[PDB]
DNA sequence: AAAAAAAAA
DNA sequence: AAAAAAAAA
DNA sequence: AAAAAAAAA
DNA sequence: AAAAAAAAA
C-alpha cells in the first residue's frame, strides 16, 4: 500500500515536504502493461503557527512533472526557475486557482529560496509560503529527485529478472 | 511481459518517444546465464498531422546502442553529435535504407534539435522529422538514459541477493 | 537481518569505516507504511595500536544525517565542511559529550583530511582521530554515499512492482 | 548462478572486456551477514590474431578494486592514472609476475589509451595490449562503473524491503 | 552507540 | 521494426 | 488534492 | 585467474 517517507525542510516561516507519487499502470489485454497516469514529485508547503509549530491544515500542494524535475536537477548555483500551474486545468473550474513555484538563488549563493504562491479567485485568497534551502539541502533534493526521476516515469519496470 | 512507458516530447512539427529495449539472455547449459542480443534505447519519431494530432502510421525508429547513449549523456551544452545507421546491415537489403540522427545545440543554448533523417532508395522516399528539446527535457533524457544504460547492458543482473 | 559491508580506509594513525544504517518504518493501521526513525551513514573511527594494528575497543562514532551527506557529496575539490554533534541531545546527559567532524582539503588537492574530535566532560577525555583520504577514496565515498542517500531517506520504498 | 554480460571494446590490435565480480558474503552465526571477499571490476585484454579475429587463449586479466574504480570515474578529460598489481601478492610466488594498467588521454582529447602490461619473470615473457577508447566508450564505462561500484562493495544489500 | 524536533494519512 | 561482428565459460 | 493533451501494442 | 591486510557484531 501507501508509503510515507517525505524529505522535509522546516524553517522560520514555513515547512516544505517532498515525495514521489508513482505512476499508475494498466494491464493491457495484450498481456503486457501500459503506463496510465504520470508520476510526479509532490511538494507540500505549510505555515508555521506560534513557535516552531506548523499548521498542516493550511497546506498547499505543487506537483512537479518529470520535465520540471529535470529542470531543477540541472540548475546551476546561479540559475533560477519558475513554474506555473492550474490544478483545475482543462476542466470547468480553470482560471480560478493559480499556483506558481519559484526557485531563486539567495544573494550569498549559500542556497535558494523556494516559494509557492497560490492565488484563489474563488475564495478570494492569496497565499505565499517561502522556505530557504541550503546548498546541502538542495543537494539532497537534487540527488533524491534524480534517483526518483526514472521511477516516476515508470522506467524502473524495465528490469532484467 | 511487455512494458510501455515511453518518455515523449510533442512539438510543433513532430513527436519524439524514447524507451529502453532490454537485452535478451540465454541460459547456458553450464547453468549460468549469458547475454545474447543487446539492449538499445529505442527512439520513435512521428509527424504532426492537422492540428496537435500525430500520425503514428508514419513513424520512423532509431536504435541507440550502449555506446551512442554514452555519447549523448556526456554531451556538453555546446556539443553536438551525429549517428548513422543502416537497419538492414550485413544482410541482403543493405545500402537501400539510410538513417541519420543529429543532436545539435540551438543558437540560444536553450536546448537542442533532435532530427531523424531517413532516406529509402527502395521506396524512393526521403523523410525528416525534427523535434526541439529544451534544457529541462534533455535533462530528463540524460538522467533517464544514464539510469537505463546499465540495464540495457544487462548489468542489473549483477546483484547481491 | 543485519548486513556488515563497511567501506574502510586504513591509514597511519587511524582507521575509518562508513556504512548506511537504514531508516525504520511503522505499519500504519490505515494499511500503509510510515517512516519512523531516520537512516544515517554511520562513520566509525579507531586508533592504530602498535604496527599496522587497530584498537577497535577505542572507536568513536559519528552519524551523518541525510543533509550532512548531501553536504559532503556536493563538495568541490577546495571546499571544506565541519559538523557538530551531541549524542545525548535533548536528553538529560547533554552538553557533556561533544563530537565534531571536519573534512578539509589537503594542501596538494590530492585529497582531504577527515577527523573526528570527541570531547567528553564526564570522563574528562579528549580524543582526536584523523584519516587522510585520497581523491580516489573520496570518490568512492561520494559515489557510495549518493547511492545510499535515497535508501537512508527511505525512498527505495517507492518502486513500481 | 553466473551471469556473463561484459561490456567489450574491439579495436585494431586488441580487445577489452569489463565486468563486475560481486563480493562474497558469510552468514554469521549471529544471524546477520558479513562481507567476506571483495568485489572487483574485472578487466580482460586479448590480442587480435589475423584479421578482425581475437585470440581468447592469450588473454590477461586486471582486477580493479573499489578504490581504483573511484579513481577512474573521477578522471577529468586530461587526467591519467596508472595501477600496479602483483597477482601472487603476499604469497610464495610474489615478484614473479607484475601487471600495470595505464589510462592516458590521447592527444586529441578524443579519448584515452588503456593498456595492460604484463611482465612474467617465471616464463620470461613480456606482454602489452593497448586499446583506444573514445569519449563515448569511456562514458559508458564511467556510468557503468559508477552503477556497479555500490554493488561490488556490497552496498546493494542495504535495502528497505 | 547514533545529535532531536516540527504535520500527517 | 531495430545497424552487425569480434572470445568465451 | 495533483496542471492536461498528443500514438499505440 | 583475480594484488593482500588491518576491527568486529
Amino acid at each position: 500500500g501507501r508509503v510515507f517517507a517525505p524529505y522535509s525542510v522546516f524553517k522560520g516561516k514555513a515547512a516544505l515536504s517532498a515525495e514521489p507519487r508513482l505512476p499508475t499502470f494498466n494491464r493491457l489485454d495484450s498481456g503486457g502493461v501500459k503506463l496510465n497516469r504520470r508520476g510526479v514529485i509532490m511538494l507540500t508547503f505549510w505555515p508555521s503557527v506560534g513557535e516552531r509549530k506548523y499548521d498542516w491544515e493550511k497546506r498547499q500542494l505543487f506537483a512537479l512533472s518529470a520535465t520540471e524535475v529535470g529542470s531543477l536537477i540541472s540548475m546551476g548555483t546561479r540559475d533560477s526557475s519558475e513554474f506555473f500551474h492550474d490544478p483545475s486545468m482543462l476542466s470547468s473550474n480553470a482560471g480560478q486557482v493559480r499556483k506558481s513555484l519559484s526557485i531563486k538563488p539567495n544573494a550569498d549563493g549559500s542556497g535558494y529560496f523556494i516559494s509557492l504562491s497560490v492565488v484563489n479567485n474563488n475564495l478570494k485568497t492569496n497565499d505565499r509560503f517561502t522556505v530557504p534551502v541550503t546548498t546541502a539541502e538542495f543537494a539532497v533534493m537534487r540527488t533524491a529527485f534524480s534517483f526518483a526521476l526514472p521511477h516516476i516515469m515508470g522506467w524502473d519496470r524495465f528490469t532484467n529478472r
